[PDB]
């Protein structure tokens, strides 16, 4: 059975068993992913140190990146202090290389994890291991475990948790990593360093003042922090620590951010309110891979005022058929494909079929190189 | 009376005008415009080597960028050849850094070229003269006179003209340079390197097979083609091509692509339409800059088939007031302000003074930094 961490279990398990067993489809399919992973081998390791203009901080180790919707102001002589336009992005994000690096980072060792622990093949857990150690423990390298520089916004005066919320794209990482452990590649050395960093960054997490202020945020940010937070307990391996999180936080934040009707009016108000209703379902998500994996459903465990989170589902579930229909303002257009990976674990976990036959109507492209897509050959 | 160039002459000479006899409110507002200028003055000269992947030549003074709505395509092992998504910038357009490099500069050298036409002080033809000789003349560091690797397209087999169109970035710049002629900055070798440079690049524009599909093309991209042809002819003085491109390319183009109702079908077919509808208008606006300034009004001259440009603003009016009420696909949201400097051009070229009012009312912000509102005090 999988070790614990960041994915559908039941999938992932079940690609192994037909992989090994030699049934044609799996193999055929794992034979693809394998092309698409040649470039990850390839690749050269990331580094949060590649940037020119540091943080505060002047240590090239502290992840930095811009808060998307804040713009100079054209009103006065230096642009300072910024000004908010919720839902346009800056294009100034991309001069923060952390940015689009941790994504690449994240989908070349979350790739090549998965394709270890299905294939077995040394080659995947070698390069995979190769990005873990640059990006994370590496003692030049490697990225400092906080986010105290993660958006951060010119101008202003306050410190803020939001940033927080970028760690995803490299939690996740964090938590493949358990896949490759027995690897000739990873040493227990090298386990060590990253249980140390995941430590440290746990740490950081819950007693900073960005990070208790980001575990108390009342919309996704909230949700988000919560399931980074599952990511980096479940590679740690404390799953009591999950299971508190699970009740004494996921819950909660559920049942306060759901409405009677199902929708979530922190959501509504934003400029990208489709978008940003996905994305707390999104967190809620891949919170749940986490802790389905130890009993807990948070599809349909109720919060202490008897909300669940299908009540979310059922809301969105007409504008995935149709995001025209969808009534409130939604800026730029709603990538509907988003509904599949998420109707299809919302619709299992509920024995919903109505959710799950929509899910493979909806759809995945079979030879698509979207890494989050590796585990759903049964959308494809 | 001002030389020949990119702007609207009767501000800047008003503004010039109004300077110099020591007005008060023009005064001011020049004061203003210096203080914005001062990081242009500090600011090091950017140049089009500036950047680590070359292009097919190999040559990094080969201006490069990537045609903005193709993206990789994920269904291929390699994302090749990239596909269209119209009106969905990628972000990998920011690794090119002449794109971005290529407005800083021509804000640079354009607000530094008028504040010395208005001001006569020899530190911003200094300034000026320093931008323009490291972007376009240096035998280092300027851009060879050519377009040949604007908005490549990875994949792609045949070459494209549609990448010309970022050559108004620079070619307002360009424009301007006639107005430090007479510093003691720009010399006469100064000068001649820059002739050399605009001969050489017009002759590019006009022979090359991109430059002429690109003056060939029945929608915006033919206009803007013309527009940045007026721009290279005028700071070369050819008032008789500007009348000939006025008379034999801009016109019929103009009204080969108006509809009876004044809409522009070839742009309501675009995901941004409202957008790219008023993109059109303000080539032709920026066109009229100039054709105005030999007595040529493309606002009010009709073309052979009868459509005038005056109708294709009258199509658009109302939804400058609502651009909510605009039918047409716009998939991320259009800035009102736009129409400001639209409608007093326009406004202005008509004698509509219903234009020219709704022009103020809209208007734009006194202490803006964006350095195409300089002339326009009269909006702020
Ligand atoms: O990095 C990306 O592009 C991903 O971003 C994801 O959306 C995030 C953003 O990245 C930001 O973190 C954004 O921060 C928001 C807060 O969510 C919140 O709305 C906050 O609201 C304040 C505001 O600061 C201000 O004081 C105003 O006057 O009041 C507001 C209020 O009362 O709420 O503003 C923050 C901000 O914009 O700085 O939040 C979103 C999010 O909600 O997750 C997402 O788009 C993802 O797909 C991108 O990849
Ligand atoms: O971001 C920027 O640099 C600025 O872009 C400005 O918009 C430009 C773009 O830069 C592109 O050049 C874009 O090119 C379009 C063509 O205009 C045209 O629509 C063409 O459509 C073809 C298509 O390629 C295909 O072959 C199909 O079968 O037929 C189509 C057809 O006949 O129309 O596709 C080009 C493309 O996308 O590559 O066009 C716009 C433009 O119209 O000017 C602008 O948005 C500006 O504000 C930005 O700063």
């Amino acid at each position: 059975s999988a070790p614990l961490g960041p994915f559908n279990a039941t999938l992932l398990e079940q690609l192994k068993n037909d992989y090994q067993k030699g049934e044609k489809e799996v193999t055929r399919y794992i034979e693809l992913q394998e092309k698409v992973a040649e470039k990850y081998i390839k690749m050269t390791p990331l580094s949060v140190t590649a940037k020119k203009k540091l943080p505060p901080s002047k240590d090239p180790r502290d992840y930095m990146t811009l808060s998307p919707y804040w713009w100079p102001d054209s009103t006065k002589i230096d642009g300072l202090p910024y000004i908010r336009k919720d839902g346009e992005r800056n294009p100034e994000v991309y001069e923060y290389p952390e940015r689009e690096n941790a994504n690449r980072f994240g989908d070349a060792a979350y790739c090549l994890g998965v394709l270890y622990y299905i294939t077995g093949k040394e080659v995947y857990a070698k390069a995979c291991a190769n990005h873990l150690r640059t990006w994370f423990t590496d003692p030049k390298l490697g990225m400092n475990p906080n986010m105290t520089y993660a958006q951060a916004v010119p101008g202003m005066k306050k410190m803020r948790g939001s940033g927080f919320i970028d760690s995803r794209r490299f939690s996740r990482a964090l938590g493949v990593a358990k896949l490759i452990e027995g690897s000739k590649s990873w040493t227990p050395s090298d386990k060590k360093k990253l249980d140390d960093w995941a430590t440290a960054f746990c740490y950081w997490m819950e007693n900073s003042t960005q990070g208790q202020r980001e575990s108390h945020a009342a919309n996704n940010h909230g949700l988000w922090y919560e399931a980074i937070h599952l990511m980096v307990l479940a590679y740690l391996d404390r799953t009591d620590r999950i299971r508190e999180v699970a009740e004494q936080s996921i819950l909660p934040k559920m049942g306060a951010q759901i409405a009677d009707d199902g929708s979530l009016p922190q959501e509504l108000k934003r400029t990208l309110s489709l978008h940003f209703s996905t994305f707390a379902l999104e967190a809620l998500m891949e919170a749940n891979q986490i802790t389905s994996q130890i009993g807990i459903n948070l599809w349909s465990t109720p919060a202490s005022n008897g909300k669940v989170a299908s009540q979310a589902v059922d809301y969105l579930y007409p504008f995935y058929l149709n995001p025209e229909d969808w009534k409130f303002k939604q800026i730029k257009p709603f990538d509907q494909s988003r509904a599949a990976i998420l109707l299809y674990e919302a619709g299992t976990a509920l024995g919903n079929q109505k959710y799950v036959d929509t899910a493979k109507r909806i759809g995945l492209k079979y030879s698509t190189s979207d890494v989050e897509t590796i585990p759903y050959l049964v959308l494809k």
